[PDB]
């Protein structure tokens, strides 16, 4: 079992070990014996697994120095909290010395047993549930089912051997539960598969999540956020979403590059169905939604809103310097036996940065002519790679803008209008 760890004491050459009523250090180590394994859960609290209890100090009457003991983890009037950094210190602390101890006759770090790693080597990790009735909210670690503690997810109660979870600490009190998520190759459950590729998709409409824990479940699954990457998704989507009526979080966000666009995952920006005023308040809403609403469109948003979200996975996968219109730009690429330049690498953008450029703006062959928002080369590559400008494509104020330029230093592009006169570069 994961992130179970014995607590080896340097100083006192032995592990900690819950038994008999009492917490000790036992000097015959072994990994395989309950009372000696121990495991970090919600709320700070230090869970034994021979014991099924967490490692607590109390509020006695009398005030007086604290010893450790061995708790019901719920109740949490009583110190059950600990931190991985200072535990060791406290453990020793809190141990004390008998006065055996510090008189015998003839006149201390802690580490995990084994790796020898620091008490933190293994910190909890909140899991979001899927499905069930919690609408996303995480494992409550441990909970109680027909009178058991669990550390962690299991099959107990169900026939299925789907692993779930309690969402409160009492399931049998509360009835508050989900699926644990898992990581798999295939698409079977809990998915949708799109069949005409290799993605599959999770469209978890009952669960309110923040977008950053969104992003957590959906990479706690094996997957990530959806990205929608090519006018197929987002018919793909469209049509899956006929008849619902949600707003959902997906990869988009321009958290890191303020204004940079980017997908959670690392696809390129080369499809936009953002609605009509959308993007506003721009260092405000740093996430992008879904919304059935607008008949699949995109807005941004608080990121620290609660709504559903998509998942996403996929298993089984030289210069011209006359200055002239984008569109005949390509023209005198074309006559010259070239096109536009395409580009499908960071390289090969700093290839063309310092290189063929040479300090302004100018041309490439990326354009939405055909299908606005949907951008292609023109020299009809895949667009695999691309670098924009925070806040761009725009289409400024409204107007079309169909053709990208790279209006700046360091080789972001934008789309502005095809009829202005700039230069040009072409490749073969
Ligand atoms: C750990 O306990 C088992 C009994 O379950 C025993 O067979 C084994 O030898 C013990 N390991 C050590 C190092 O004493
Ligand atoms: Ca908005
Ligand atoms: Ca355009
Ligand atoms: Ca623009």
């Amino acid at each position: 079992e994961p992130n179970i760890f014995l607590i080896f004491s340097h100083g006192l050459q032995g592990c900690l070990e819950a038994q008999g009523g009492q917490v000790r250090v036992t000097p015959a180590c072994n990994t395989s014996l309950p009372a000696q394994r121990w495991k970090w859960v919600s709320r700070n609290r230090l869970f034994n697994l021979g014991t099924m209890q967490c490692l607590g100090t109390g509020w006695p009457g009398t005030n007086t120095t604290a010893s450790l003991g061995m708790y019901e983890c719920d109740r949490e009037a009583l110190n059950l909290r600990w931190h991985c950094r200072t535990l060791g210190d406290q453990l020793s602390l809190l141990l004390g010395a008998r006065t055996s101890n510090i008189s015998k006759p003839g006149t201390g770090q802690w580490r995990i047993y084994g790796s020898e790693e620091d008490l933190c080597a293994l910190p909890y990790h909140e899991v979001y549930t899927i499905q069930g009735n919690s609408h996303g909210k995480p494992c409550t670690i441990p909970f109680k089912y027909d009178n058991q503690w669990f550390h962690g997810c299991t099959s107990t109660g169900r026939e299925d051997g789907h692993l779930w979870c309690a969402t409160t600490q009492d399931y049998g009190k509360d009835e508050r539960w989900g699926f644990c998520p898992i990581k798999s190759n295939d698409c079977e459950t809990f998915w949708d598969k799109d069949q005409l590729t290799d993605s599959c998709y999770q469209f978890n409409f009952q669960s309110t999540l923040s977008w950053r824990e969104a992003w957590a479940s959906c990479e706690q699954q094996g997957a990530d956020l959806l990205s929608i990457t090519e006018i197929h998704e987002q018919t793909y989507i469209n049509g899956l979403l006929t008849g619902y009526s949600s707003t959902l979080w997906i990869g988009l966000n321009d958290l890191d590059t303020s204004g940079g666009w980017q997908w959670s995952d690392n696809s390129p920006l080369k499809y936009l169905n953002w609605e009509s005023d959308q993007p506003d308040n721009p260092s405000e809403e740093n996430c992008g939604v879904i919304r059935t609403e607008s008949s699949g469109g995109w807005q941004n948003r608080d990121c620290s809103i609660a709504l559903p979200y998509v998942c996403k996975k996929k298993p089984n996968a030289r210069l011209q310097a006359e200055k002239r219109s984008w569109q005949e730009s390509k023209k005198a690429c074309l006559r010259g036996g070239g096109d536009l330049v395409s580009i499908h690498s960071m390289a090969e953008l700093e290839f063309i940065t310092k290189q063929i450029k040479q300090e302004e703006e100018l041309w490439i062959g990326l354009n939405d002519l055909k299908l606005q928002m949907n951008f292609e080369w023109s020299d009809g590559s895949l667009v695999s790679f691309t670098h924009w400008h925070p806040f761009e494509p725009n289409n400024f104020r409204d107007s079309l803008e169909d053709c990208v330029t790279i209006w700046g230093p360091e080789g972001r592009w934008n789309d502005s209008p095809c009829n202005q006169s700039l230069p040009s570069i072409c490749k073969k």
